[PDB]
C-alpha cells in the first residue's frame, strides 16, 4: 500500500490582508484539491495540545447513567428530538466506537429554527458540570475556535476557484450554522471484537468502510496514529497522521457546486488497535443557504446542475451515511 501525497499548507496568510500572500495559499489548496483531496493546514493557531486528552477523559470519566441520559434517539427511544446531538453509546463485543455530537451553541429554545422544529437543528445536551468540570465551556470554545479557522479555510477555496474570498464564507455564519463538533473515542480492547472490524473488498481490516464526507469541507484533528485512507485510481493510500496540523477535504456540496472540479475524496478507516482519538468540524452551512454551481473547467464557466439548498443536502446526507456505514 502507497502513501497519499498530503502537503502542509500554512494557512496563516488567509488570517491576514497580504492579497498576494492568500493567493499562493489558495494555489496549493487548489493542488492539493486536484491530487488526492487532502492537505494539512499548518500553522492554523488553534490549541490542540489538549483536545485528544479532555476527550479521551470525558469518554473515559463518563458512566453508563451519564450515557443513557445523554444518548441520541439511535440508543434511547425516550430522545426522540436527538437525531445528531447527544452521546453515541459503543457496543462492547460488537461496536468499538464511542462519540458525543454537539452542534451550533446558538440554537436554543428562543431559536426560530428550534421553534420551527426544522429538521437538523437541536438544542445541545450536556453531562453535569459538576462531574465534567470545565467540559460545557472547552466544548463551546472549540466550537467558535475551529469555525474561525474554518472560515479562513473557506476563504482560501474561493479564491482556488478564482472567486470572491467570501464566496463561501458568507454562507457559514454564527447564527444559523448546522456545523457540528464530534468527539470520537476509539478505543484499545483486549481482545478486539472481531465483530466490530470490517475487511474491505481488498483485504484490509477496516473500523469504517468508505464513504464520502457530507459537508462543504471537513476541518480534522486527530490523534498521533495513523489510521486513514484515500481511495486514488491505483487504490487507497495510507494518509499519514499529524498530530498538530489540521486535516482538510471537501465534502460532497462542494463537489456538486463545482462540477465534480473539486472532488469528495473516499476515505475509510483502517482498524488499529489502539486508544485514539478523532475530532472532526463538519462545515455545514445554513439550512436555507444555496450556493450557485459552476464549472471552473469551462470558458464560460456555466455549469447546469441544480442549486441544493443546504439543509435539505445535510438531512439526506446524514441518513445515507448512516444506512449505508452503519449507525455511528
Ligand atoms: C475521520 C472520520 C473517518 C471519522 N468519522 C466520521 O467523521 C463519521 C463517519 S464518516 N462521520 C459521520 O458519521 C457523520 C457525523 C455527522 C454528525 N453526527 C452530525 O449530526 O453532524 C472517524 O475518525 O471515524
Ligand atoms: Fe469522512
Amino acid at each position: 500500500v502507497s502513501k497519499a501525497n498530503v502537503p502542509k499548507i500554512d494557512v496563516s496568510p488567509l488570517f491576514g490582508d497580504d492579497q498576494a500572500a492568500k493567493m499562493r495559499v489558495a494555489q496549493q489548496i487548489d493542488a492539493a484539491s486536484r491530487d488526492t483531496g487532502f492537505f494539512y493546514a499548518v500553522n492554523h493557531g488553534i490549541n490542540v495540545q489538549r483536545l485528544s486528552q479532555k476527550t479521551k477523559e470525558f469518554h473515559m470519566s463518563i458512566t453508563p447513567e451519564e450515557k443513557w441520559d445523554l444518548a441520541i434517539r439511535a440508543y434511547n427511544k425516550e430522545h426522540q428530538d436527538q437525531v445528531r446531538a447527544g452521546y453515541y453509546l459503543s457496543i462492547p463485543g460488537k461496536k468499538a466506537v464511542e462519540s458525543f455530537c454537539y452542534l451550533n451553541p446558538n440554537f436554543t429554545p428562543d431559536h426560530p429554527r428550534i421553534q420551527a422544529k426544522t429538521p437538523t437543528h437541536e438544542v445541545n445536551v450536556w453531562p453535569d458540570e459538576t462531574k465534567h468540570p470545565g467540559f460545557q465551556d472547552f466544548a463551546e470554545q472549540y466550537y467558535w475556535d475551529v469555525f474561525g479557522l474554518s472560515s479562513a479555510l473557506l476563504k482560501g477555496y474561493a479564491l482556488a476557484l478564482g472567486k470572491e474570498e467570501n464566496f463561501f464564507a458568507r454562507h457559514f455564519k454564527p447564527d444559523d450554522t448546522l456545523a457540528s463538533v464530534v468527539l470520537i473515542r476509539y478505543p484499545y480492547l483486549d481482545p478486539y471484537p472481531e465483530a466490530a472490524i470490517k475487511t474491505a473488498a481488498d483485504g484490509t481490516k477496516l473500523s469504517f468502510e468508505w464513504h464520502e464526507d457530507v459537508s462543504l469541507i471537513t476541518v480534522l484533528y486527530q490523534s498521533n496514529v495513523q489510521n486513514l485512507q484515500v481511495e486514488t485510481a491505483a487504490g487507497y493510500q495510507d494518509i499519514e497522521a499529524d498530530d498538530t496540523g489540521y486535516l482538510i477535504n471537501c465534502g460532497s456540496y462542494m463537489a456538486h457546486l463545482t462540477n465534480n472540479y473539486y472532488k469528495a475524496p473516499i476515505q475509510r478507516v483502517k482498524w488499529v488497535n489502539a486508544e485514539r482519538q478523532s475530532l472532526p468540524f463538519f462545515v455545514n452551512l445554513g439550512y436555507d443557504s444555496v450556493i450557485d454551481p459552476f464549472d471552473p473547467r469551462e470558458p464560460n464557466g456555466k455549469s447546469d446542475r441544480e442549486p441544493l439548498s443546504y439543509g435539505d443536502y445535510l438531512q439526506n446526507g446524514l441518513v445515507s451515511l448512516i444506512n449505508k456505514n452503519g449507525q455511528t
